[PDB]
């Protein structure tokens, strides 16, 4: 139950993370351009820390499996969303860079 909770709070953080990216943009068109470029740079750094964070949960889940399996399987499905979300985020970041 705890791991699940943590995962949930984590997924939440992901949403909150994306929100930040959406916040650090508004600031007069004239600067908006430089704002996007600056955002990208911060995005790369961010991602560096977001990788280990998300992975951490993933690893934990793997453990749960070996410790239970019957049940945790459902959580994996939910966690699948987490990865998917991050995946999209990565793609977006890549596009921005290019």
């Amino acid at each position: 139950h705890q791991f699940f909770r943590d995962m949930d709070d984590e997924e939440s953080w992901i949403k909150e993370k994306k929100l930040l990216v959406s916040s650090e943009d508004y600031g007069r068109d004239l600067t908006g351009v430089q704002n996007l470029r600056k955002k990208h740079k911060r995005l790369e750094a961010e991602l560096a820390a977001h990788e280990p964070a998300i992975q951490g949960v993933l690893d934990t889940g793997k453990k749960l499996s070996d410790d239970n399996t019957i049940g945790k399987e459902e959580i994996q499905q939910r966690l699948a969303q987490f990865v998917d979300h991050w995946k999209e985020l990565k793609q977006l970041a890549a596009a921005r860079g290019q």
